């Protein structure tokens, strides 16, 4: 029944689901602590993305495993759009590139500058986040699994429809619509690249719970009791 | 920037590199021990053609040589992989590295970390199959990889280059949409398919980063920036 929402309904649901902005509480201890607290809010947000909770819990966890760092990154880029040259990790934690860290830092700044140049809108941003959640694990998962992937692709199609709808209501021509859609989805591959480097770094720590476990994510999802 | 969509597709089709073979060296028969050497030599020969292909992607040679090399340094493995996936599309469960080098997953299990990447490639091939990806779409996607993968990791000249690259990417988008419009897809089907194709590029980037990790774990003597520049920096004496 999530696949029966109108585009306007999809947008409203996604705007209403947005997580709060957290505050920060060693720069790296601070950033780890912030990320760890944001994760919980991200899960609550994921559960409100239309179509997401129709998946099995097992598949919801896999999608969160694959997507969470990309989702933290795109949130950071969004918060940082109005702060050229700086990254707004939290309202009390604005860092510039002077504060292997600088490479990712510079890439995030470039992404934030690209969003600024494009005049990325909030309604577009929340569609892009939902695409990351559904797309980032869809290629790295039986009859049941195939049905799940099929559902994922149907939801992704509806989000594409919603993005085009937003662009059309903003007065873009059909050409500008498809050009903008393409520009936004190409940025997602850069966001994937940044996440890949950060995940490589986390795994290299060989430290039990630095990468959120399946069990931790599952606990956060707070499964029904029946 | 002046080309029509039809002329863009024709240029990209005309620029396509050939399908290369693995060596037929009777002194070097295929085995698990020789496999990496055969695959490295194949990749090395493909890279030479890839350089000459890139120079034929409309808009690419308008860039500085320095920026051309950066784009190739950032894209070459993705381009090698998407070509592999394309060659494998019609062979479920196999990777067609060359017509005489068709491997299955159990042959992948020879090396550490190789089967994981192998399965990601197979999944991409399966997705191409499900979408019934067309050759004209494939050549558009490969050019997008070339222009997009390095554009976010690059002065007034740099601003002009990035503007140019974004204009060329926009023309390839127009070209992809035109291919689907000519075929008869509805507008809704056109936007849905464009998005489906472009989302696959995130997966290809992911695979490229895993593959880079794997190649570096080989501890052999990856094309360097200096090496790619030597290859792209052609003279005009021919
Ligand atoms: C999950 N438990 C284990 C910790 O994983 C962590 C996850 C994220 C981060 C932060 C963080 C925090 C909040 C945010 O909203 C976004 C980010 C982004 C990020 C990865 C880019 N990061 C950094 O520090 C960073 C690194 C190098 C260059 C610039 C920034 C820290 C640790
Ligand atoms: C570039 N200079 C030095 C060469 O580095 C090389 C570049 C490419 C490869 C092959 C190769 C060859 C041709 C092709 O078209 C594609 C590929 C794909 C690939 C990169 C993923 N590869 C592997 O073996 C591999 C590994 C794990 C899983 C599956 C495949 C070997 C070495």
């Amino acid at each position: 029944l999530a696949l029966s929402l109108t585009a306007d309904q999809m947008v409203s649901a996604l705007l209403d689901a947005e997580p709060p902005i957290l505050y920060s509480e060693s720069m790296m201890g601070l950033l780890t602590n912030l990320a760890d607290r944001e994760l919980v809010h991200m899960i609550n947000w994921a559960k409100r993305v239309p179509g997401f909770v129709d998946l099995t819990l097992h598949d919801q966890v896999h999608l969160l495993e694959s997507a969470w760092l990309e989702i933290l990154m795109i949130g950071l880029v969004w918060r940082s759009m109005e702060h050229p040259g700086k990254l707004l990790f939290a309202p009390n934690l604005l860092l510039d590139r002077n504060q292997g860290m600088v490479e990712i830092f510079d890439m995030l700044l470039a992404t934030s500058s690209r969003f600024r140049m494009m005049n990325l809108q909030g309604e577009e941003f929340v569609c892009l986040k939902s695409i990351i959640l559904l797309n980032s694990g869809v290629y790295t998962f039986t009859l049941k699994s195939l049905e799940e992937k099929d559902h994922i692709h149907r939801v992704l199609d509806k989000i594409t429809d919603t993005l085009i709808h937003l662009m059309a209501k903003a007065g873009l021509t059909l050409q500008q619509q498809h050009q903008r859609l393409a520009q936004l989805l190409l940025i997602l591959s850069h966001i994937r690249h940044m996440s890949n480097k950060g995940m490589e770094h986390l795994y290299s720590m060989k430290s039990k719970n630095v990468v959120p476990s399946y069990d931790l994510l599952l606990e956060m999802l707070d499964a029904h009791r029946l």
